[PDB]
């Protein structure tokens, strides 16, 4: 058992899967005055059109959105990616309160929440292939502001109360991506690894300038979620989120002056 419990937290990852203290950890604090324009940097194409989700679950340490990525029906190209990254699932981590709950940090400054829509790179042929590489996956990373509710993110919020507990999922069909996205792509990116164990240092992170607007409403939907299982004692699915890792020798770049 992995947690963000006091004894089974971020700080005691490391005691089980010692990358946790790696060269490409994430998250990270992005320093903005550090954080270099980077012309070489191509546009960032998003192909969400034909996006097929299929079921939303609770797994103990946050809630999927799942999509079929079967096809290259949902995919992200371009930016610092090669080749095309198919949309598999999207989850949020967040707060016990509004001033907290992002993985990412800004100067320093936390999020409500952050929400990771997970690609993988289609030239590794699946998913279980694909995280053994360092281009293997591609997170787009989009904060969360408590302000104007975010009508497309209503239908997540609709479901929540029937996956309540771990282990609990619902068929969740015909949820457009789309309705979750701001309207500037303009990003930083740099090499990183997954936010939850194992950690592997597998993942290309692309994290949006522009933060989404949620309703408080909405938010508290969010943690009214169980970390525990059916019939155990209940523990409310709140601060999970990793914080911000050493950089180390690492480049941040920006797509934008
Ligand atoms: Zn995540």
């Amino acid at each position: 058992h992995w947690g963000y419990g006091k004894h089974n937290g971020p700080e005691h990852w490391h005691k089980d899967f010692p990358i946790a203290k790696g060269e490409r950890q994430s998250p990270v604090d992005i320093d903005t005055h550090t954080a270099k324009y980077d012309p070489s940097l191509k546009p960032l194409s998003v192909s969400y059109d034909q996006a097929t989700s299929l079921r939303i679950l609770n797994n103990g340490h946050a809630f999927n959105v799942e999509f079929d990525d079967s096809q290259d029906k949902a995919v992200l190209k371009g930016g610092p990616l090669d080749g095309t990254y198919r949309l598999i699932q999207f989850h949020f981590h967040w707060g016990s309160l509004d001033g907290q709950g992002s993985e990412h940090t800004v100067d320093k400054k936390k999020y409500a929440a952050e929400l990771h829509l997970v690609h993988w790179n289609t030239k590794y042929g699946d998913f279980g292939k694909a995280v053994q590489q360092p281009d293997g996956l591609a997170v787009l990373g989009i904060f969360l502001k408590v302000g104007s509710a975010k009508p497309g993110l209503q239908k997540v919020v609709d479901v929540l109360d029937s996956i309540k507990t771990k282990g609990k999922s619902a068929d969740f069909t015909n949820f457009d991506p789309r309705g979750l996205l701001p309207e500037s792509l303009d990003y930083w990116t740099y090499p990183g690894s997954l936010t939850t164990p194992p950690l592997l240092e597998c993942v290309t992170w692309i994290v949006l300038k522009e933060p989404i607007s949620v309703s408080s409403e909405q938010v508290l939907k969010f943690r009214k979620l169980n970390f525990n299982g059916e019939g155990e004692p209940e523990e409310l699915m709140v601060d999970n989120w990793r914080p911000a890792q050493p950089l180390k020798n690492r480049q941040i770049k920006a797509s934008f002056k």
